[PDB]
């Protein structure tokens, strides 16, 4: 049997990946300047977040669908054998970014998947949240933080937002509204969604 990739996911083009990478850099630089962030620094001299989130990927940003660990992961073989997965393999997709976010552990961009893009999303064996809510693009990680965290951090954020714990926006950036969720969490609800071009394929390390 042919073993699977490390993980499936949409991989952004050079232009898209550069666009979002700079968009995230500006966000972290602006958030680090904002007065509302400095007050709640103890909950989280100046702390520049670009350094703080030092761990970032090889350089091509991606939105992971299914982590297969070459087949070691559960539901890996089940996932890859799907027709939509093999049909969509190598095909280009347009992902939408609704927001950027930051926690003490991770920083990333929230992806909003279209229904067709939802057919490529796994549903293996996160309560009351529509599938695909986890969809994200990691922008950086803290030193002792695993890659897996970034997805979990987004879910936990959206768990609060549906409750209305974000409340008032503590600031207004030129590209969106800024939100304090406490416990070091920060969300930038983008005014206009960022669209990016990405190819759905498998990554083998
Ligand atoms: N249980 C898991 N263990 C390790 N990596 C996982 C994982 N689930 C998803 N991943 C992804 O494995 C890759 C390792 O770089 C990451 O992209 C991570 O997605 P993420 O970066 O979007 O959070
Ligand atoms: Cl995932
Ligand atoms: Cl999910």
């Amino acid at each position: 049997k042919d073993f699977l990739p490390l993980y499936f996911g949409w991989f952004l083009t050079k232009k898209s990946s550069e666009t979002l990478r700079k968009a995230g850099q500006v966000f972290l630089e602006e958030l680090g300047n904002h007065k509302a962030f400095k007050k709640e620094l103890r909950h989280f001299e100046k702390l520049e977040l670009v350094s703080y989130f030092g761990k970032r990927g090889p350089g091509v940003l991606h939105c992971t669908t299914k982590f297969c660990d070459y087949g070691k992961a559960a539901g890996a073989e089940e996932y890859a054998q799907q027709e939509v997965v093999k049909r969509s393999y190598g095909k280009a997709f347009k992902l939408s970014i609704s927001a950027l976010f930051v926690t003490p552990k991770t920083a990333g961009a929230q992806v909003v998947l279209t229904d067709q893009e939802l057919q490529l999303w796994p549903s293996d064996l996160s309560e009351g949240l529509p599938p695909g809510s986890r969809a994200h693009v990691t922008l950086g990680c803290a030193a002792d933080v695993q890659p897996v965290q970034t997805g979990l951090d987004l879910l936990d954020i959206l768990q609060q937002v549906k409750g209305g714990s974000q409340g008032e926006a503590v600031g207004e950036l030129p590209r969106g509204k800024l939100y304090s969720l406490g416990k070091g969490r920060w969300m930038l609800s983008l005014t206009k969604k960022m669209e990016v071009k990405a190819i759905f394929t498998g990554y083998y390390g």
